[PDB]
């Protein structure tokens, strides 16, 4: 699969331990040899942003992947920090715990195996949760807005809990960013970007016609 | 309409019988406003080289749009060259017809209102044409095999003609690029570029939470 594929060009070329290395080597692959849906680097760089600010001590992660972003997140937590990281395909979450595995930063991660409208129910009693610091929502785009909702009926919102959402303007996220943008439950800021690894490869083909043989 | 927006964006801002600056014109609006399925500026200069070095009397365009091709190649034929560009949508036409009107090149330029499966057998008839030296397809991607097998029935085509495609990779074509990368009766080359204007905007959204009110 392209995501085994993905995992094993890091394991060949990346350096073990390296949050760094890991990241620059997933980019490379994505921008030159297989577009994949990973933030990317250029967003990365403002998740990485917020992070510093805020320095959360609890993070949700909505939708793995391959792991991309949780490398990116992990590496900036302080001591004693964690990850959570839910992710329903199984074959994903293999592949990103290999892919925290690689980068040594498995040990403060911790991936949850099943559909975010099951598990977030479960937070509390089962991963001795209380309130999470930060929120990161990069799942399927129509999803947001109803775990949104169900992370504020579970209580696992707090005065000062930071959601910070991938995709809104392209593929899109109207009616979660409508909502929250409406909400005086939400203060709001936008951060513009660009979509990740768009140098789309086309071209043109000259053929010169022979005659009949 | 998204086509009606980009002609009164050239009638505002390009120089009237300036063919240069009017393709200028479209390649910023289509970059920073509302991307559209022009063939760009980049696939553009290779177009450009590849009519330069030719040098074709008489050139025919399958799929006008907004007329930025017909521009982009009227403006390099030599004193009596004509191009034929086929559209088969109404509104498309008439845009394409202000746009060449615009750039001054009305004169070398024919606009066929219609399906080019049923305008190609009338070619020689309706509009004095004995073979064409030069076809630029980029029009609805499965008919690029259908019509270059009716242009080589209807005796269109002579040893040398060139044949010149868009969008080979993306969307693609694929049909049409085996059958000419395979048949002893063309003689192709790829040229490789980039897909145009796909500076795709996205952006994150913080949304912070308040409490209950
Ligand atoms: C609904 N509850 C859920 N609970 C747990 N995991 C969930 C999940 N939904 C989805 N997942 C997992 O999240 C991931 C899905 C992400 C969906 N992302 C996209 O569609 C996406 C798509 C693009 C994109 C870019 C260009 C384009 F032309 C079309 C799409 C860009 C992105 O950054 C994206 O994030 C998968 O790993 C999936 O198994
Ligand atoms: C079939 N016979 C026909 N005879 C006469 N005119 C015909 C025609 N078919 C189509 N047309 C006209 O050609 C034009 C159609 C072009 C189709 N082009 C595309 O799909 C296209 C699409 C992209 C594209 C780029 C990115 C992307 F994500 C998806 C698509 C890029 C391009 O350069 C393209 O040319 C219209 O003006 C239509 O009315
Ligand atoms: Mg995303
Ligand atoms: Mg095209």
């Amino acid at each position: 699969t392209k995501e085994q594929r993905i995992l094993r060009y890091v394991q060949q070329n990346a350096k073990p331990g390296d949050p760094q290395s890991v990241l620059e080597a997933i980019d490379t692959y994505c921008t030159q040899k297989e577009w994949a849906m990973n933030v990317g680097d250029a967003k990365g760089q403002i998740m990485d942003a917020v992070i510093r600010e805020y320095s959360p001590s609890l993070v949700l992660e909505l939708g793995a992947y391959c792991g991309y972003s949780a490398v990116r997140m992990a590496r900036l937590l302080q001591p004693g920090a964690r990850l959570l990281t839910m992710e329903m395909n199984p074959d994903y979450a293999a592949i990103t715990q290999q892919m925290l595995n690689f980068a040594g930063l498995q040990d403060k991660v911790t991936i949850l195996n099943g559909a975010s409208q099951d598990l977030i129910p479960q937070l509390k009693k089962k991963y001795d949760v209380d309130t999470l610091d930060m929120v990161f929502l990069d799942h399927w785009k129509d999803r947001y807005l109803p775990d949104t909702l169900l992370l504020e009926k579970c209580g696992l919102l707090r005065k000062g809990t930071v959601l910070l959402a991938d995709n809104v303007i392209v593929p899109g996220t109207p009616d979660f960013l409508a909502y929250v943008r409406g909400s005086s439950s939400f203060e709001c800021t936008h951060y513009s970007s660009y979509l990740e690894y768009m140098k789309v490869v086309d071209g043109l083909e000259k053929a010169i016609y022979q005659g009949p043989s």
